C-alpha cells in the first residue's frame, strides 16, 4: 500500500541534543502536526561517505525496519536531505540502563531478575529472527518512561542469512568489556556470542562493574580468553549460578545458544523461577533503590 507523506526537516521542532555519537548526533524533536515526541537521529552525508560508514547506516536502517517488539528502540521513518540522514526513533525518556547501575551502584535481586528477564526476552526474540546484536552493553539498554528497557545500537548487528543457514559473522566489532572470547580468537560471532554479553551484564547489574577490567583493551582481551574474572561476596546465589552457565568459553556449552536447545532452558533457570515470561512489558517494573 501506500505510505505516510515522506516527512522533512520542517515537520518537526528541535529541541536539545539527546547525545552525541562518533558520526551521529541524537536530538529531541516535537512533530508538529501530531505535537508527538521522536529521538531523531542524524548523520551528516559527506562526513560518513568520507569515513566510510555508509555500510553502518544502512546497516542501522535495514535492521530495525525488521524490529517489531517492545523491548527494542522502534524506527519510525527515515528521510534526508542534501546534507543529512535522519532517523525517527522512539523516544527512551529514561536514558541508559548505565546511568542508574552508577547511581545505584548495585542492583537488588527482584530488579537484577527483572531487568535480566526483559534482555533474555529481547534475545530470544532477536536470536528467533536470525539476528545477533554484538554490541550488547547497559549503554545500548535504553529505558522508556514506564522503566522497561529499549535495546537499541544496530549498526553494528548482523541479519544471518536464512538461505545458507549462516551461523558465524566475520566482521570484528564489539565493545572491549562485553566482547566473546570466539570473536577474540576465532574471528567470528555467533548469537551465542549475544549470550556471553549477557552474562558480563548480569554480572555487572550485581557487582556494579562488569567481570573484565582492565585500563585498556589489550589487557581486557586477555583475561578475557582465560576466564580471569572473580565474585564478589554477597552475589546472590541463584544469579552466580547463571552467570557462570553464560560466561563459558566454549560458545556451544551457554545456556540458551542453539547447541543447548535454546530459551526454554534459559528462562527455567531457578534464578528466574518467579517470573511471568508471557507479559513483561505490560508488568509494573520494581522501583530501583
Ligand atoms: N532512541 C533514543 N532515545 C533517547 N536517547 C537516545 C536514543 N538513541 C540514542 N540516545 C542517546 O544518544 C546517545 C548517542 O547515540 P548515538 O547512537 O548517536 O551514539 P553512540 O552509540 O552513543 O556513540 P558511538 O556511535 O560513538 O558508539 C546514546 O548514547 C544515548 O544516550
Ligand atoms: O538506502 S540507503 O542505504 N541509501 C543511502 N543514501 C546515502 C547517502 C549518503 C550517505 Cl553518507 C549514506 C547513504 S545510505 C539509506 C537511506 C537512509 C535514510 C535515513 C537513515 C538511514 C538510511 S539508509
Amino acid at each position: 500500500p501506500p505510505q505516510p507523506r515522506k516527512k522533512r526537516p520542517e515537520d518537526f521542532k528541535f529541541g536539545k541534543i539527546l547525545g552525541e555519537g562518533s558520526f551521529s548526533t541524537v536530538v529531541l524533536a516535537r512533530e508538529l502536526a501530531t505535537s508527538r515526541e521522536y529521538a531523531i537521529k542524524i548523520l551528516e552525508k559527506r562526513h560518513i561517505i568520507k569515513e566510510n560508514k555508509v555500510p553502518y547506516v544502512t546497516r542501522e536502517r535495514d535492521v530495525m525496519s525488521r524490529l517489531d517488539h517492545p523491548f527494542f528502540v522502534k524506527l519510525y521513518f527515515t528521510f534526508q536531505d542534501d546534507e543529512k540522514l535522519y532517523f525517527g526513533l522512539s523516544y527512551a525518556k529514561n536514558g541508559e540502563l548505565l546511568k542508574y547501575i552508577r547511581k545505584i551502584g548495585s542492583f537488588d535481586e527482584t530488579c537484577t531478575r527483572f531487568y535480566t528477564a526483559e534482555i533474555v526476552s529481547a534475545l530470544e526474540y532477536l536470536h528467533g529472527k536470525g539476528i545477533i546484536h554484538r554490541d550488547l552493553k547497559p549503554e545500548n539498554i535504553l529505558l522508556n518512561e514506564d522503566m522497561h528497557i529499549q535495546i537499541t545500537d544496530f549498526g553494528t548487528a548482523k541479519v544471518l542469512s536464512p538461505e545458507s543457514k549462516q551461523a558465524r559473522a566475520n566482521s570484528f566489532v564489539g565493545t572491549a568489556q562485553y566482547v566473546s572470547p570466539e570473536l577474540l580468537t576465532e574471528k567470528s560471532a555467533c548469537k551465542s556470542s549475544d549470550l556471553w554479553a549477557l552474562g558480563c551484564i548480569i554480572y555487572q547489574l550485581v557487582a556494579g562493574l562488569p567481570p573484565f577490567r582492565a585500563g585498556n583493551e589489550g589487557l581486557i582481551f586477555a583475561k578475557i580468553i582465560k576466564l580471569e574474572y572473580d565474585f564478589p561476596e554477597k552475589f546472590f546465589p541463584k544469579a552466580r549460578d547463571l552467570v557462570e552457565k553464560l560466561l563459558v568459553l566454549d560458545a556451544t556449552k551457554r545456556l540458551g545458544c542453539e547447541e543447548m536447545e535454546g530459551y526454554g532452558p534459559l528462562k527455567a533457570h531457578p534464578f528466574f523461577e518467579s517470573v511471568t515470561w508471557e507479559n513483561l512489558h505490560q508488568q509494573t517494573p520494581p522501583k530501583l533503590t
